[PDB]
C-alpha cells in the first residue's frame, strides 16, 4: 500500500476523496494527514527516514502540500520541513522545489516580472509593483494611494492601503521593524477581481465583486495562467489572481501555487481533480 | 594618572574639548574616549580585569585600539528593534565589569523597553492621580492577538521599541486597526495604542544633575510626528507642574541624572504625558551647548565620587 | 475574594496548597493557575486590564511566578507577559521587576560580582566567569578545561565543556550562530556541588553528586553554615529584594568553593523537603497578598 | 556605451584589472564595479527601472551584469543578503552563477539534497557522498550510531558552527546547543582523513587541490595547511561534473571530499560561485572567471 502524506487542515478529509482509488488497479493508497505545526522528520542521506506525526511515525511514499510552508508570522516557517522532505527524496504536488523557491513573494512575482518583460502588457498586464530589499530604499511614491505589502505572509497579513508621503514614511518606518522586505505597488480602483487556476489541464475563472461568480474561460485568461504554470519546473496546481479596474484595465497582482484555495460552486469538483492528479503522479513511481 | 571616561556618542559632539582641562580633585586629569555602540566590543572577568575595544578608522585600515575606561557616558540608545540596533550586551557587559556610568548601567538596561518604562509611570499616576500627571491613555499589548478594537478612533499605535519616530502609525478607523494589528504580527514583538491627541503643541520638561528646562514644539510641515521634518522650538519658563513631572520620574530605576518627560497638549487645553527618556535624549534648543556644560559638570562630580 | 494567578506547570496544585488559606481570617483567596505559554493579557494605564488564559478570561489581584519567563530556545520568550503584568500594576512573588531583571544570566551575574568585590573571595568565593558580549571577544582561555554557557537557557542547555583552545574555536564559532552572549570559566573538578535556598526566612541547603544537573544523581540536604547564609542572604537583596532564591556552588576536590549562580523564584524545588517547601510559599504569598 | 558589471567580491581582489581591455563583440568596453554585500542595497521596478546604491558617498549604478563571489547567506548575524538576490533578479539582471542557482544555494541541506538524488542515481562506487542525516530542529537529535560525528549548525562558512562529537553525552549537550541556534543541524561520520580533495570547475576548465593539516586541526581550513594540486581523473570529473548541472546549471562549482585514511572518499559538499579560489593558480583561475564572463555579457 502505498503512503501518500496530505499536509493540510482537517477540514478537508482528504482520505474519503482518495478511498477506493488504486495506483495500477491493485496498488492501494493508504492517507495520512497533518497540518504542518505537527510534523518532524528525520533524513539520512542513505535513503532511510521518517515523518512523525502530532506520537505516530510515517514513511510517506507521495506528498501533496495544500499548507503554505512559510510565514513571517510568529511560528509560520516551516522550510527546514520542505528542505527535508527533499532530502529524503519524497517526491510531492507542487514540486517541492516549486514550494521552496515560493516561499518568498518577490521572488515569485520576479519570475512573473520576467514573464511580463517577454510578452509585454498587452498580453500579460502585470501590475506595476517595486522591491524594497529593506526599509531604506523607501523613500516615496510616483502616485497614490498604494498597497505595501510587507514580507512574506498570506490572508491579508501586513498589507496596508497608504494615500499619502507622509503615511508612507509612516509606514515605511514600520517596514525596518519588520527587518525584512516590502513591496509597493498602485492601488487599483477595483470593478472586480478575477482568479484564473488551472489544475493539471482544467480551467476555471472566477470574479469576485479595501481587501464569487464563476465565468468563462478567454484565450487571454489562459495565457496567463498556462505562461505561471511554468515556472520553477512546473506547477501542478496554480493559480493567478488579477484586478480589473473600473477603466477596464487589468492588473495581474500574484501567482499562488499549491496551497491555492479552492473556491465557488466546484470545491467538491477541484477536489476530486486533485485527486485524479496526484493518483497519475504516484502511479509513475 | 589620568582617569579615562569613555563617552557612547555620535561624533557630531566632540565631548573630549567640553571635558578639556576639567580636573578631578584639582590635579587628576580626565582622559576622554568617544565612539559609537556600533563600533565598540568588550571582553570582562569576575576578577575585575576587563578591556573595551574601538574600532577606528585610521587611514583606511580599520584599526582596534583597547582602553580600560574608569567610567562611561551613554548618550546613545542602547536598544532599538531595527536591524543592527541591540547594543544591551555592552551594558550588561560594562555592569559585568562594574564600570560606573551616567545615567546608571542598571537605568539603562531597564530603559531598553518603553512599555517597561511606563509601566513605573503608570504607577506614579495611580499615586499622583491625573491633575498632577496626567499620563496619557494607553493600553499594552503584549502581542498582536489582543489588539482587537479601540474605544476611540484616530489612535496611535506604537510598535515595540524604538525611535525618532519610528514604528509610531496613526490609525483612523477599525478596518486599518485590524490591517495594523497584522502588520504587528510580522514585527513578532508587543505594541501600544493610545488615543491620537489633536496637539496645539507638545512639550519636553529635563532634568540634567539639578538644572530644568523646558520646550514647546510646533510642527510647520503639516506632520502629526513633531519630530519628523522642520519645525519650532521656543523655550518655556518652567512651572512647579512642570518640575513635579520630571522630579517624580527622575526617581525611577534607582534615579536617573539625565531625563526628561514628553506630553502632548492639546488644543482643548489639556495635557498628556507619553514619556520618559533616560540619558541617551537629544539635546534641544538653543542652550545644547550649555547642556552639554551642564553634562560635564554632573560626570564630572561623579567620577570624583569614586 | 482575592484572585492569585499561578504561573506553573500542571504538576503542582496550587489551588490545593492555598485551600482554606484566607487573609486577614475572613478573605478567601480564588486559586487560577496556567503556564506562560497559555497566557495573553491586556493592560491599560487607566487600570483596566485581563489576562487571558488557554479561552477563559480573569483578573488577578496577585501573581506567583514559578516558571521561568525567558528561555532563548524557540517559543521561551515571556518577557511581554512580564512586562504586560507589570504595565496592569499587579504585585507579585518574586516581584516582577526581579523577573525581568532575571531574564539575562550574566546581568544577574553582575549583581554577584559587586557583592564579591565588596565581600571578598574569603567570605563570597564567585567562580572565576568571563564575559563575552559577542563571539568576536571569545579568543582563548588562560586555562582548560572551561565550561561555555551560551546565551540565557536553563537545565544544562547551551552550556559545553571544553577541553582546549581549538575546541574552544570551534565552539566560539557556533556562539555566531546563536547571536548572543556567552561566558566561559574554570571547569572544576567538583566533588559534589551545593545549592543553598531561602523562601521567606527559611533555609536549606542540599549537597548533590559532570553535568549532575542531567542524569541520576544524590541528594543530601546538609548543615547550613553562616557561610552559606551570608551567600544567599546578601543575594536575596539584589533588584529591591528576592522573595524566592538560591545560590550554586560547585566545591571542588581540592576544598575550595565557587558559586556559579543565583536563581529566582522559579528555582526547582529538590530534595525530600518539597511538600514544605510549597507549604512554605504559601505562607509568603498569603503574607504578601495581605498587605494590600 | 560601455556595458556596467558589477562583482560583489571583498577588496582582495582587484577584478577591474582582470577584465581591463576585454570588450564585447570587439568594440563594447566594459566597466567594473566592486563592492561587498554589505555595501549594497537597491531598487527594482516590475516596469523594469532599478538602481543599485554603493557606499563607496552614496553612489549609485545600473549593472548590465552581475559577478557574484560572496556568500549570499549565513546565520551568523548579518550574513544575511539573501533579498538583494531577490532585488537582482527581480530586476532581471543576468549573472553567474545564476541568480537562481545563487538563491537555492543558501541552504546547505537544500543543495545537498540534489547530491543525494545523485548518488541514488549514479551509485557509491561512482558519487561516494558521505553518510549524512538531516534535523530539522533539535528535537530530532537524540544520538548517533557511531562516534565520533561532525555536527554543520544550520547555514554558515569556513567552519563556523561546525564541532566534532565523540559520545552521546556530547552529542545532547550538542544538541541542547542547535535548540539555541532555533535552526536545522546535519550530523555525518567523522572521517580520519589523509587529507582532503577539491575538483574545481570553471566553465571547461578542472583542478584539483589536496589539502592537509599541519596546525593539529580537523578541520583544514582552520590554521597552517598545506595545498598540493593533484591531476584530474575521470573519476573526480564526473563529480563536478554532474553536481555542475543542478538549479538549472553551475557556471562556477567545486565537490568537495575526504579522503579516508582506509582509502575511501566521502564527498560532504559542493559550492557555487563565491568558492574561494586557492592553489598556486589563483591567477589563472580569476582569468578563466573573467573569459566566462565576457562570454556571458557577449549573450545578452
Ligand atoms: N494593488 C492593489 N490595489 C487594490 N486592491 C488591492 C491591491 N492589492 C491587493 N488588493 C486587494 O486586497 C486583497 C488581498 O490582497 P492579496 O491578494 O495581496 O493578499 P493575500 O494575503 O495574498 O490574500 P490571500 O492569502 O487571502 O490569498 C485583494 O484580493 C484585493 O481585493
Ligand atoms: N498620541 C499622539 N497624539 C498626537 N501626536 C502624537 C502622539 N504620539 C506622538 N505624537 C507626535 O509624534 C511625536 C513623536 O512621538 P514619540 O515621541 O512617541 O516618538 P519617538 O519615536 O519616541 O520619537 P523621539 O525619539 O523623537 O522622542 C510627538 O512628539 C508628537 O509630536
Ligand atoms: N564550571 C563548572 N565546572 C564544573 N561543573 C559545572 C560547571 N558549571 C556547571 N557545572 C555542572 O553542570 C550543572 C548544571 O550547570 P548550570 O547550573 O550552569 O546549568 P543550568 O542550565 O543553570 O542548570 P539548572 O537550570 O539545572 O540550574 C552544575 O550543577 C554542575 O554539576
Ligand atoms: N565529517 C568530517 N570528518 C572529518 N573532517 C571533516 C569532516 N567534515 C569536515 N571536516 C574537515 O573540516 C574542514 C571544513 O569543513 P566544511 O567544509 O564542512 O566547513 P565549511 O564551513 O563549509 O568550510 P569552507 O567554507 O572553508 O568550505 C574540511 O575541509 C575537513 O578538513
Ligand atoms: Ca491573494
Ligand atoms: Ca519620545
Ligand atoms: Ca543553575
Ligand atoms: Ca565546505
Amino acid at each position: 500500500a502505498r503512503v501518500l502524506l496530505v499536509i493540510d487542515e482537517p477540514h478537508t478529509d482528504w482520505a474519503k476523496y482518495f478511498k477506493g482509488k488504486k495506483i495500477h488497479g491493485e496498488i492501494d493508497i493508504k492517507v495520512e494527514q497533518a497540518e504542518f505545526s505537527d510534523l518532524n522528520l528525520v533524513a539520512h542521506a542513505n535513503g532511510g527516514f521518517s515523518v512523525d506525526m502530532e506520537v505516530r511515525s510515517l514513511k510517506p511514499d507521495f506528498v501533496l502540500i495544500r499548507q503554505h510552508a512559510f510565514s513571517m508570522a510568529r511560528n509560520g516557517d516551516y522550510r527546514s520541513l520542505v528542505i527535508g522532505l527533499q532530502y529524503a527524496g519524497i517526491p510531492s504536488v507542487n514540486s517541492l522545489h516549486s514550494v521552496y523557491n515560493f516561499c518568498d513573494k518577490p521572488w515569485v512575482f520576479a519570475q512573473m516580472v520576467r514573464l511580463h518583460k517577454k510578452l509585454g502588457t498587452e498580453e500579460f498586464p502585470l501590475i506595476d509593483q517595486t522591491f524594497y530589499p529593506n526599509h531604506k530604499e523607501m523613500l516615496s511614491s510616483t502616485t497614490y494611494p498604494v498597497v505595501v505589502k510587507m514580507g512574506h505572509a498570506h490572508s491579508g497579513m501586513g498589507k496596508v492601503k497608504v494615500d499619502n508621503q507622509h503615511d508612507f514614511q509612516d509606514i515605511a518606518s514600520v517596514v525596518a521593524l519588520t527587518k525584512t522586505y516590502a513591496t509597493a505597488e498602485p492601488f487599483i480602483d477595483a470593478k472586480y477581481d478575477v482568479r484564473v487556476q488551472k489544475i493539471g489541464q482544467n480551467y476555471k475563472a472566477y470574479m469576485r465583486t479595501w481587501k464569487l461568480e464563476q465565468i468563462a474561460m478567454s484565450d487571454r485568461y489562459k495565457l496567463w495562467v498556462d505562461t505561471c504554470s511554468e515556472i520553477f519546473g512546473g506547477l501542478d496546481i496554480c493559480a493567478v489572481e488579477a484586478l480589473h479596474g473600473k477603466d477596464g484595465r487589468d492588473h495581474i497582482i500574484e501567482v499562488v501555487g499549491s496551497s491555492m484555495p479552492l473556491i465557488g460552486d466546484h470545491q467538491d469538483e477541484d477536489k476530486q481533480l486533485i485527486v485524479e492528479l496526484v493518483v497519475n503522479k504516484m502511479t509513475q513511481a
